[PDB]
């Protein structure tokens, strides 16, 4: 199983390269990797297991974070109670259309690869449409808004060597743009 020992931290060259597209079908090893990436998110949300391995709770992980420059990502957002849940393993994910309006988390953004916390708000698109392939090569299309949209753009940014703190305005970090929504 993947543990914090497999997560490379900020400064490692792989987090800044541009992940390679995957050729379908995936090799046996690539499926195992993607499946283990998701299993990591599950483990990190399980209080028991998470505490044993010291895993930080998280809802998204990109392949580049475990030193695999490939365009695969796993996202696991639990049911916040409103029934809406998100459990996806995506291959060659691609944002094909998005909103002009912006959105952002109040508390800023974090990253398992970044040990120390960062200040500013991260302004992303409030709505996006993603086209990607599932673990078996079939087509998946997602329309997302708000938080879920934020999570996916975060993970997708890794595939292009972009870190969340790259978006923060070196000016008023804590200052929201002229109206992008909150959350
Ligand atoms: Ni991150």
């Amino acid at each position: 199983m993947l543990t914090m020992k497999d997560i490379i931290r900020d400064g490692h060259p792989t987090l800044r390269q541009k992940a390679a597209e995957l050729e379908l079908p995936l090799t046996k090893e690539e499926k195992e990797t993607l499946i283990a990436m998701r299993e990591f998110l599950v483990n990190s949300q399980d209080e028991e297991i998470a505490k044993r391995y010291g895993l930080r709770s998280g809802v998204g992980l990109a392949a580049p974070q475990i030193n695999i420059s490939k365009r695969m990502i796993a996202v696991l957002i639990p049911d916040d109670g409103s029934g809406k849940s998100y459990d996806y393993m995506l291959v060659n994910p691609k944002i094909v259309s998005h909103s002009v309006q912006e959105a952002y988390l109040p508390t800023g953004e974090g990253c398992l690869s970044v040990d120390d916390n960062v200040a500013g708000l991260v302004h992303r698109h409030n709505r996006i449409t993603i086209k990607a392939k599932d673990i078996e090569g079939n087509d998946i299309q997602l329309r997302l808004k708000g938080y879920p949209a934020i999570v996916f753009q975060h993970e997708i940014d890794h595939l292009n060597g972009v870190m969340f703190y790259d978006h923060i305005d070196k000016n008023h970090p804590l200052q929201p743009h002229t109206d992008a929504v909150e959350v």
